């Protein structure tokens, strides 16, 4: 017992037409969108924003960002999900009735498996939780303003990400609300697990390798089984319509190193002496202090973004990234504000 989604998947190929045929002076806003809602703007925006303005958020924010990819990898790698493009050059679905028009966008033409939304569950399990702190901290102050502000704000963030994911023919509308929902529940449920605070810099490590150790036997047992990983390559070259716009890596373990050395990094800022002299010093909470330092760690940090490490070796590469992936908190919580102290010395 067990028949097709070719439903939904038509469903979902009708929305794109849909949206396609009429907004057709709205590509440049969808992908302004798509871009910005690249997770590349949590651990270098948001968390030097946040992290200063009050300690707390900012590490469940990083928690639930870094917890949500290792989601997003390992159940994308046993769902083999299809794309709204691609899905209607080869299913014959349309072969007793008419094909729909699909165009594509030099955005479009992804190469890899596409059954959890990253954009959406990463941008549901970020921005949930800025709003609810911040719903949480304004409790000082005739309430049901504020408050359908922020949900009425937060809502349409949502939608936009998931119109723009729809809009350039890159997924599903249920692939999208799943990954909301289940951005959603992952940030509810580190909402109350209160023990990653004040964490000992043995159990960081205890953590990264199991995640480490989870990430890598399960990628060898699937493999030792007959299970195909490399199925979205070939038909992703075959169904493009320009070889050029085709983006082929060589990376299977890119992101899981990236995630992993910011959790690292986080762990050694914590529970470094530098950070207790520096961030927890004597009168040095005053809020201009925390402004200026949150400017200077973006500045230089999106000074230094702009590095590549040498693929010309695959190892170095990884471990050229682990490394940086460990500054990027290493450097905004301990030794900025320290030379900032040091400044305010003279």
């Amino acid at each position: 017992m067990e028949e097709g989604m070719n439903v939904l998947h038509d469903f979902g190929i009708q929305s794109t037409h849909y949206l396609q045929v009429n907004y057709q002076d709205s590509q440049d806003w969808f992908i302004l969108v798509s871009v910005i809602a690249d997770l590349r703007n949590a651990f270098y925006v948001l968390f030097p924003i946040w992290f200063h303005l009050q300690e707390a958020v900012g590490i469940k924010l990083l928690w639930v960002a870094v917890i949500g990819d290792w989601l997003n990898l390992v159940f994308k790698w046993i769902l083999f999900g299809q794309r709204p493009y691609w899905w209607v050059l080869d299913t014959d679905y349309y072969s007793n009735t008419s094909v729909p028009l699909i165009k594509q966008f030099p955005v479009t033409c992804e190469t890899g498996p596409g059954s959890p939304s990253g954009h959406a569950m990463g941008t549901a399990g970020v921005y949930y939780v800025m709003v609810t702190s911040t719903l949480s901290i304004f409790q000082g102050k005739r309430f049901r303003c504020l408050n359908v502000i922020l949900w009425l704000g937060f809502w349409a963030v949502q939608l936009n990400v998931c119109l723009s994911r729809i809009y350039l023919a890159a997924h599903f509308p249920h692939q999208v609300v799943a990954g909301v929902l289940s951005g959603i529940a992952v940030a509810e449920t580190f909402s109350h697990i209160h023990s990653i605070y004040n964490a000992s810099l043995k159990k960081y490590f205890l953590i990264t390798f199991f995640l480490f150790s989870f990430a890598i036997g399960f990628y060898l047992l699937l493999k030792g089984l007959g299970v195909d990983l490399l199925w979205t390559l070939e038909k992703a070259q075959r169904w493009c319509e320009q070889p050029e716009w085709v983006h082929i890596d060589t990376t299977p373990f890119a992101s899981l190193l990236k995630n992993l050395g910011t959790l690292f990094g986080l762990g050694l800022a914590l529970n470094s002496s530098m950070y207790r002299e520096s961030c927890k010093g004597k009168l040095s909470k005053w809020l201009p202090f925390r402004l200026s330092s949150i400017v200077a760690s973006l500045v230089l940090l999106h000074v230094f973004d702009s590095l590549k490490p040498p693929s010309q070796v695959e190892l170095v590469f990884y471990v050229l990234s682990f490394c940086k992936s460990a500054v990027v908190p290493l450097a905004s919580v301990s030794v900025i504000p320290y030379c900032l102290a040091q400044v305010l010395g003279q």
